[PDB]
């Protein structure tokens, strides 16, 4: 069915109709407006006309996502356009000449483009998210971050950080009103205008960034499926093969550990020189059996779907057999390249699942406890649930940590960190230099499973909460279970607010960045029913 023809669109920007569907399909829309606006004047073209016939815009990447920011479920978006960014506004280009190499970006390039422009000059970014499809205007939206510290005496070369991709913003061009009409305007990170924007979750228009680069460096990948669970996640100063161990000797670290199974898959790692024992790689994406899945896994997670949750406990068991098969088959225990080759390892086409859990913000040295007391946690939950004969748990728990967006990795003259990144350091803490992610997976659909989410949810904010530790949701995941994920209103509307005023100056805090983001579109073009609620 065909939606109402916007009044007096502009002539040359070319209008079709398409499906939305969010990661999960959990948000799902028959027909939306989209366009693909091919140069940043003509979004400027396109909030004009919107205000003008009181229309809504919403930026679109990469769609991989979970999210209600775009558009929400059974939303009315027959007055809604949405603006595709990534088939034109993609330009990549290296600046090598100043306090530090920067790159400047389309906000519709992906970061694979990006990275892959930045090896061609000997150049790139310490702390990379796991897919490379992610538009960096996307992955800027929720401060974006992967899996890296540095190891125990390493230091963060120049131009590198180890926070979010926000941290390394050295100016950035938007959508702005200016008085009479929406523009295009330019901020520099010295700029206090700026750090609202930094991670906008949408709430702005951005058409264009520059970020920092800093030199590429060689980096090994080990992966161990024989480390059983309690030895891995097991409490401060423990004996053994330890996680705090991991992150000490090598920096980055990540564990995914499949629901009712004794090993996870841990991954480590190490910036170099090849190890003798490692195989060269020459592009990203290595795990060839988690890009792929076979029949009778195909068939699980087809019985699951028809109704059968009590697969889960030889589920997991089977998504672990295929990673031990499937490294040593593809002699990927251990590889070696550049920082993107070994860095991106999720392909698009990997197996659709939605997530809850959340990040921790904490000292290093409580690294070990903050993991201990989670996994020792979700232990005991998903066993007294299946006691009960109930399933709500059918995939993995995945944790990493990574660095704050901290100020001594910018290289240019800055006013600050992004206002309400999860990433951002804590005033009151100069101690806290890590983000914990916390996470766990599920397959679409699964009873039982929200409950769950929301069950952790207030779990988390409960327990990690004192002079030690802090809890805050992963913008880009699951949170304010209602248990539906987004719906929890006193969540969304009051808890929020209250974690992003917490232990900062009420001059650079949540209600800042609401005035910042009013101030900029005080017709409200960049929004939607969700935001409204989030962001007034
Ligand atoms: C399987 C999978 C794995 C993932 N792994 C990681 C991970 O390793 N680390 C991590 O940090 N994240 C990860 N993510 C989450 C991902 O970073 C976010 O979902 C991200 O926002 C998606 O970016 P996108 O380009 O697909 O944008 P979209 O899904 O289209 O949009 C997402 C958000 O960005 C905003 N946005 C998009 N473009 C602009 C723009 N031009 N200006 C202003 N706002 C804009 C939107 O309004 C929205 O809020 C993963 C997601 C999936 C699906
Ligand atoms: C690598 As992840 C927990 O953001 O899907
Ligand atoms: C309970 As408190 C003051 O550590 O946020
Ligand atoms: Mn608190
Ligand atoms: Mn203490």
């Amino acid at each position: 069915a065909p939606l109402p023809t916007p009044p007096n669109f502009p002539n040359d920007i070319a209008l079709f109709q398409q499906a939305y569907q969010n990661w999960s399909k959990e948000i799902m829309l028959d027909a939306t407006w989209v366009c693909s606006p091919k140069t940043p004047q003509d979004v400027v073209r396109l909030a004009n006309w919107a205000h003008e016939h009181d229309y809504k815009i919403r930026p679109r990447g990469a769609m991989a996502g979970w999210t209600p920011l775009t558009v929400e479920k059974g939303a009315n978006v027959e007055k809604v356009i949405l603006a595709d960014t990534m088939t034109h506004l993609n330009g990549i280009t290296v600046n090598t000449g100043g306090p530090v190499a920067t790159v400047t970006a389309g906000a519709g390039a992906s970061i694979e483009a990006i990275v892959t422009e930045l090896q061609k000059h000997d150049l790139g970014w310490a702390n990379l998210p796991a897919p490379g499809v992610l538009s960096i205007g996307g992955a800027l939206a929720v401060n974006a971050h992967g899996a890296a510290l540095p190891a125990v005496g390493q230091t963060t070369l120049p131009g590198h950080t180890y926070g979010s991709l926000s941290n390394l913003v050295t100016e950035l061009t938007a959508v702005v009103w200016n008085g009479t009409t929406y523009a295009l305007e330019t901020y520099q990170r010295n700029d206090p205008r700026i750090t609202p924007l930094l991670t906008n979750l949408g709430r702005c228009f951005l058409t264009s960034v520059t970020m920092q680069a800093g030199p590429n460096f060689r980096q090994r990948c080990q992966s161990y499926t024989d480390i059983p669970w309690r030895e891995l996640f097991a409490p401060k100063g423990a004996d053994g093969r330890t996680f705090e161990k991991f992150v000490a000797e090598s920096g980055g670290a990540e564990a995914i550990w499949y629901p009712f199974t004794e090993k996870p898959w841990m991954k480590v790692w190490t910036v170099s020189g090849k190890p003798p024992q490692a195989r060269e790689v020459s592009g990203p994406y290595n795990y060839i059996f988690s890009d792929n899945l076979p029949e009778p896994i195909t068939d699980m997670i087809g019985a699951i779907n028809a109704g059968n949750p009590g697969i889960a406990p030889l589920f997991g068991p089977a998504m672990y057999e295929i990673t031990k098969l499937g490294l040593a088959a593809t002699n990927a225990n251990d590889i070696w390249g550049w920082s993107k080759d070994v860095q991106f390892y999720i392909k698009a086409t990997t197996l659709r699942l939605t997530e809850g859990g959340g990040a921790v913000v904490t000292s290093r040295a409580n690294i070990a406890t903050v993991i201990n007391d989670f996994t020792e946690w979700f232990h005991e939950r998903i066993e007294f649930y299946r006691a009960k004969g109930e399933f709500p748990l059918n995939g993995p728990v995945e944790i990493r940590c990574c660095g704050l967006d901290q100020a001594a990795d910018v290289k240019v003259p800055s006013v600050g960190p992004p206002t309400i990144s999860a990433t951002r350091p804590r005033p009151d803490h100069p101690d806290w230099d890590v983000a914990i992610w916390l996470n766990v997976l599920g397959v679409p659909g699964t009873p039982g499973m929200f409950e769950f989410y929301r069950e952790m949810e207030q779990w988390m904010r409960s327990h990690y909460n004192n002079d030690d530790a802090t809890f805050r949701p992963e913008w880009s995941k699951g949170w304010a279970f209602g248990p539906d994920p987004y719906t929890d209103n006193d969540i969304v509307t009051n808890k929020m607010r209250a974690t992003y005023i917490e232990g900062v100056p009420t001059t650079e805090n949540w209600d800042t960045a609401r005035a910042r983001y009013n101030q900029i579109d005080p017709h409200r073009v960049f929004t939607n029913g969700f935001m409204d609620k989030l962001l007034p």
